[PDB]
């Protein structure tokens, strides 16, 4: 029958529970599962000492210097350095055991435990590939892949050349299809259909022949955005059918190779390439060489429940209102890669003393190791709690901490994200309720960006225009510098007051009015309307302005008569010229020198990781020697091999 030829199954097995159970447990050849197991083990062995932090473990959890952690659960506290090195050693031993296929269950447990522990230990390092690695580890733990091409066959003849059930293939195929389909359906965004996101990626040299047949706007619009969506849909769909197998495999391989070359994601693309050929016939590596029980019901119930859970999970942001933010939820467990970009401008942290009442300012990125806390509420709350418990170390009383964070998403209006008058230390945050101290985004200016495009077709190219939207009640204080000549402010919408404190003069502005700000003084803008206000700064100050004035003077002198202690400006210009010549030389440099330097750096990373692991194991087993020998070993370990 054509139905069973194409779909691989019949309808009459779906009529009964027992018929479905008997259908889902047909035996098959284990060769491709063993090939995928070997490839996944080798890729994880190569991937552990590079991205997970085995080399950089000594400066992430160094003793003495306290860093505000960001765990999912507040009870989690990391172990000291020797125990963390022991945990990474146990994880590497489990990865080696999964790679060689000996003692498969214990190896899968010893790989599944510390990877999930490290993934739950840190929220700032969440990504798509770590979550995919955790899901693939949890999937491959339960399956049996030790029946072909393994040391377990040599150590035991009972587990060599044996059959495997169908659901071990079905779960992995469903997982890959779920990842592809969820990425494709999450790429249907309002900012992605207009091509604003990742619009600067078309300037890369790997798109060099694509500019030969298409214009730059056409290459940036049709190929990057729509072509990626079509490639995701085709990678989801074409691998199921036997007619579209080879062309779909070629497209998947080309897409994964291009994404591996274009970005710095790591070894995610190689793992996707290793999981790509699983959709073929289950005897494809073999040609290269030459009443049901209760567990049958368990292997189907687990498959159905896991598929339902993984289908429901990426659209489960409607229950996580506590972690909800401007866009949606947390990041990483939604498969929406490369959709949004950030450009942070300024962060100001103020503190008021609880006893003296004095006001002071803190450093922007003090006591923190990451830059991902400026977009999420829970990380801000944990940072406030950490600063509240840390600030008495510097002769400070019980503090009041006020934040002021400005951010822009996908080149929009720079507006505040939180209210700067709410103390976060005494504030309330719950995972099951909507937060009350998050400013909503102003999407009403979205067509007026095109009007801003008209402003982008306005005046000199060297001029600068900044779009600022302000909430009612707040005030923006700025210091226009002395060099900022010809600085003007134009009001677009609302009612604002501009105040100069040097002469104590405040004026009200109307729509369309223009004002000239003083240079070298502090100024403030207040919103004095019930509605939020939108306005624009038009100014040009910089070395571009100075060089344009000097270029006009030199051009006038040239057309009149002529041709066209150290010197820091001349040396800076020569350094920029030498930077351009070094870029041109790197383009002209053959690949072998860069490859040798890359291999030397990777060998240094691997050697430093192995030496630090050996030093930590010697300190754990044989105790801690005197500090002179330890300092000598630290100096010897950090030395480049050469
Ligand atoms: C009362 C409750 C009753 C039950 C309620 C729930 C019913 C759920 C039904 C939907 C789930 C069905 C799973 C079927 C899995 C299955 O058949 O396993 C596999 C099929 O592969 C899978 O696991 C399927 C992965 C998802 C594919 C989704 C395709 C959707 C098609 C929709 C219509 C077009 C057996 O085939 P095979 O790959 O081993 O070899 C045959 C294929 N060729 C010939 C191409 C190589
Ligand atoms: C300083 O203010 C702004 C730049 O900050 C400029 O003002 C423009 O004035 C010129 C004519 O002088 C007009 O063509 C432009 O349309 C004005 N800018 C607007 C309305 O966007 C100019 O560089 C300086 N102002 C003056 C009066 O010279
Ligand atoms: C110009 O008018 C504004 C508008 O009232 C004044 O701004 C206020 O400043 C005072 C203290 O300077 C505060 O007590 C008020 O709460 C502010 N108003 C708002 C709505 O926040 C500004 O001080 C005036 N400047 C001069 C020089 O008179
Ligand atoms: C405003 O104009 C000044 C012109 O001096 C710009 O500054 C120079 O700034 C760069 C850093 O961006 C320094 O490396 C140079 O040494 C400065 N030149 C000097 C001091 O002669 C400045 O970037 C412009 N923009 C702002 C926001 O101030
Ligand atoms: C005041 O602060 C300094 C540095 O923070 C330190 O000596 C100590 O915490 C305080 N000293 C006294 C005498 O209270």
């Amino acid at each position: 029958s054509r139905i069973g030829k194409l779909l691989g199954f019949e309808w009459t097995d779906l009529s009964s529970w027992r018929r479905l159970v008997t259908l889902l447990n047909r035996p098959t050849d284990p060769a491709s599962l063993a090939v995928f197991r070997f490839l996944f083990g080798f890729l994880m062995v190569l991937d552990i000492p590079q991205e997970r932090g085995l080399s950089s473990l000594d400066r992430k959890y160094l003793d003495g210097l306290d860093v505000c952690r960001f765990p999912l659960l507040d009870a989690l506290r990391p172990l000291p350095l020797d125990w963390m090195y022991l945990v990474y050693t146990i994880m590497f031993l489990g990865a080696l055991g999964m790679m060689l296929g000996l003692c498969y269950r214990i190896s899968c447990v010893l790989f599944l435990l510390p990877y999930w522990y490290v993934f739950l230990l840190d929220k700032t390092s969440w990504n798509n590939h770590s979550y995919l690695y955790g899901l693939l580890a949890f999937q491959l733990t339960f399956m049996d892949a030790n029946h072909y091409w393994s040391v377990d066959g040599l150590l035991n003849a009972h587990r060599r050349n044996a059959h495997v059930p169908l659901w071990n293939y079905a779960v992995l195929r469903g997982q890959i299809f779920i990842v592809y389909f969820i990425a494709g359906v999450k790429k249907l965004d309002a900012d992605w259909v207009e091509g604003y996101s990742m619009e600067y990626l078309s300037r890369h040299w790997l798109f060099s022949p694509f500019k030969l047949l298409l214009s730059e706007e056409l290459t940036s619009l049709l190929v990057v955005h729509w072509g990626g969506l079509l490639l995701d849909l085709s990678a989801g769909f074409l691998l199921f059918f036997d007619v579209s197998r080879s062309i779909g495999l070629f497209f998947v391989s080309y897409f994964h190779c291009m994404n591996s070359q274009l970005f710095s994601i790591g070894m995610f693309s190689y793992v996707m390439l290793a999981s790509s050929p699983l959709f073929c016939s289950p005897e494809w590596p073999r040609k290269l060489v030459s009443k049901p029980g209760l567990r049958h019901q368990l292997g189907a119930a687990f498959t159905l429940l896991y598929l339902l859970e993984q289908l429901f999970l990426p659209y489960s942001h409607f229950l996580t209102q506590g972690y909800n933010n401007w866009t949606n939820g947390l990041y990483g467990y939604s498969w929406d890669m490369m959709v949004h970009s950030r450009s942070h401008q300024h962060v100001k942290i103020t503190y008021r003393d609880g006893r003296t009442g004095e006001l002071g300012y803190l450093n922007p990125g003090v006591f923190t190791q990451s830059r991902r806390w400026k977009d999420h509420a829970d990380m801000l709350k944990q940072y406030a709690t950490c600063l509240s418990r840390l600030l008495p170390k510097y002769n400070v009383t019980e503090p009041q901490i006020y934040f002021d964070i400005w951010v822009s998403i996908n080149d929009r209006f720079q507006q505040r994200i939180f209210d700067p008058r709410v103390d976060i230390v005494q504030a309330a945050w719950s995972p099951f309720q909507r937060t009350s101290w998050v400013q909503p985004l102003l999407m009403d200016l979205s067509p007026w960006r095109a009007k801003l495009q008209e402003i982008k077709s306005s005046l000199d190219n060297h001029t600068e225009v900044v779009f600022i939207a302000d909430f009612p009640g707040l005030h923006l204080e700025n210091f226009v510098s002395e060099d900022l000549g010809n600085t003007s402010i134009q009001l677009l919408q609302g009612e604002v007051t501009v105040e100069l404190v040097a002469e104590q003069k405040n004026q009200t502005l109307r729509e369309g009015e223009k004002m000239q700000l003083p240079a070298g003084e502090y100024h403030k803008v207040y919103t004095t309307s019930p509605s939020p206000s939108c306005y624009m700064y038009v100014y040009v100050n910089t070395t571009e302005l100075a060089l344009e004035q000097d270029l006009a003077y030199l051009q006038e002198l040239k057309e009149k008569v002529e041709n066209g202690e150290p010197t820091p400006l001349v040396q800076t210009f020569l350094r920029r010229q030498q930077r351009l010549q070094e870029i041109e030389r790197r383009r002209n440099t053959p690949f072998h020198e860069r490859f040798f330097r890359f291999l030397l750096r990777k060998l240094y990373v691997f050697r430093r990781s192995f030496l630090m692991t050996c030093i930590s194991l010697r300190n754990l087993i044989l105790g801690r020697p005197s500090l002179e020998q330890l300092a000598q070993e630290v100096t010897y370990a950090n030395l480049r091999p050469f």
